[PDB]
């Protein structure tokens, strides 16, 4: 009932080079060599139990922080979210906090969202998509058009008068350059290292004093909503708002984690869509969009597309960007047979699940018209007591994105097969250097 060890080849690398070069090889073998999909890698010094078994995820997802803790495991994340801020909070706190996140990313918000969504894409697609033909790199451009749109949606013009998409992106980069991920298996490494610390804690104090500004530049203005008024109005169990450090942290929290899934899942399914293999999924999204108006809205994306919907999850399916959820486990936990114990990181990989072969049958294909053949086994966005509160919003941006680039465009790769993933990133997208593509508008 303690599951089975993979060997420990150098007691320095722990597993930490073979994991980073192939990650699903190395956990697939790890499966078959190890005759179950319940398994403990030993990853630098501390024991990295991974389920890897569908049937069992909810072993991973339903527990609460009581037993399964994802504080330990999201300290590297201390000072982006700022130390206050997320999972860094005592537990009901924290779950207030990441609610009025979510209040504020629901459904209900997504009233004006679509044409400033659109309006953004076709600004784009304006200025850098001018010619009759012409090259760029898909995944660049997505990644812009994403931090254009998600500001446009979530500031005032009068935040946007002071820190736009730039000044953004700019802010956001030096602060995730502070980050040492690695620091999961090895919380030592917070303590020492601080090169790139003092330009990560200029950045957030520069962010959180725009702010503090704006919030008085916004109080003689009275004498309509967007994310930061929201935060602002929000109230904790007892009496307490929300402290300027606290809004600044959900601030960030938001941009930092919409900043690269949205993207990759955008171009990802651009990629598939404009190989010749999948003509049809093609014709399909094709036909989905012909009736649609020039100016979308609600209605046009949100009840209107599922196969579009279906696109983007069958993109997140092969190729989920976050390749491994993990908690800290507080006490011993059952998952099939086999005692989890406490002391252990226990990993459920999107990556792994996704390629179950049961699951999901001939997992290597692109096929937006695939189910799942074990109920749950998708965990793209997580699942349970943390499932993500930004997916609907995220997938808001890819499919008005889709519409809005089918509509106009046609693509071709300049590459026999769709990219490979790079697994060298936190958020794992496919290969930059593999997304040059042609434009070509339609007639
Ligand atoms: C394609 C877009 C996205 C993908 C693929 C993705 C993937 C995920 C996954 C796998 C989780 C669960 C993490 C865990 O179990 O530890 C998650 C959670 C979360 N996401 Fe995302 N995510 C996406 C978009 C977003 C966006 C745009 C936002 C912007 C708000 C967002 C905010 C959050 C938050 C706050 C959580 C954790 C909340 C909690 O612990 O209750 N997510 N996402
Ligand atoms: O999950 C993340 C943090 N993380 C885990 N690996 C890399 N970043 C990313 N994420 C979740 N959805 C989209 N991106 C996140 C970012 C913010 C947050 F509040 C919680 C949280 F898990």
């Amino acid at each position: 009932t303690d599951p089975p060890v993979y060997p420990v080849t150098v007691p320095i690398l722990g597993h930490i080079i073979q994991f980073g070069k192939s990650p699903l090889g190395f956990m697939q073998e790890c499966k078959r060599q190890l005759k179950s999909g319940i398994f403990t890698i030993n990853i630098v010094g501390k024991r990295v139990t991974i389920v890897g078994d569908p049937h069992e995820h909810s072993r991973f997802f339903l527990p609460r922080n009581e037993v399964l803790s994802p504080r330990e495991v999201y300290s590297f994340m201390v000072p982006v979210f700022g130390e206050g801020v997320a999972y860094a909070a005592p537990y009901p706190r924290m779950r207030e906090q990441l609610n009025f996140l979510a209040e504020e990313l629901t459904i209900a918000k997504f009233q004006n969202f679509v044409p400033a969504i659109q309006h953004e894409v076709r600004k784009f697609m304006a200025a850098n998509w001018d010619k009759d033909e012409g090259e760029i790199n898909l995944l660049e451009d997505c990644s812009t058009m994403i931090i254009n749109t998600a500001c446009q949606c979530l500031f005032g013009e009068d935040l946007r008068k002071r820190l736009d998409a730039r000044r953004f992106a700019q802010l956001l980069a030096k602060m995730e350059s502070s980050l040492i991920p690695a620091a999961v298996f090895l919380p030592i490494l917070l303590k020492l290292p601080l090169p790139q610390s003092a330009r990560c804690h200029e950045a957030r104090t520069e962010l959180q004093k725009i702010l503090s500004e704006i919030i008085i530049a916004r109080k003689e203005e009275e004498v309509t909503s967007d994310l930061l008024s929201g935060l602002l109005s929000a109230v904790y169990r007892d009496g307490t708002p929300m402290s300027l450090h606290e809004v600044c942290g959900m601030i960030v929290a938001a941009m930092f984690a919409g900043q690269h899934t949205s993207s990759i899942t955008t171009t990802w399914s651009m990629l598939h869509l404009m190989h010749p293999a999948n003509v049809k999924h093609l014709e399909a999204l094709r036909k989905e969009i012909e009736e649609f108006p020039a100016q979308l809205n609600y209605n046009n994306v949100m009840d209107e597309m599922p196969f579009a919907e279906r696109c983007a999850r069958e993109s997140i399916r092969r190729d989920p960007p976050l390749l491994m959820l993990m908690r800290k486990v507080m006490a011993d936990v059952k998952v099939g047979s086999y005692v989890v114990p406490k002391g252990d990181i226990i990993a459920c990989s999107p990556l792994l699940s996704h390629h179950d072969e049961e699951a999901f049958p001939e997992p290597r294909r692109w096929d937006p018209e695939r189910d799942e053949k074990v109920e749950g086994a998708f965990i793209g966005f997580g699942a349970g007591v943390h499932k993500c509160i930004g997916q609907k919003f995220g997938l808001l941006q890819v499919k008005t994105i889709l519409a809005t680039a089918f509509r106009s465009y046609d693509f071709q790769l300049l590459r026999d097969e769709v990219p490979d993933p790079d697994y060298h990133t936190m958020v794992v997208g496919p290969t930059a250097s593999q997304c040059r593509v042609k434009y070509i508008r339609r007639k």
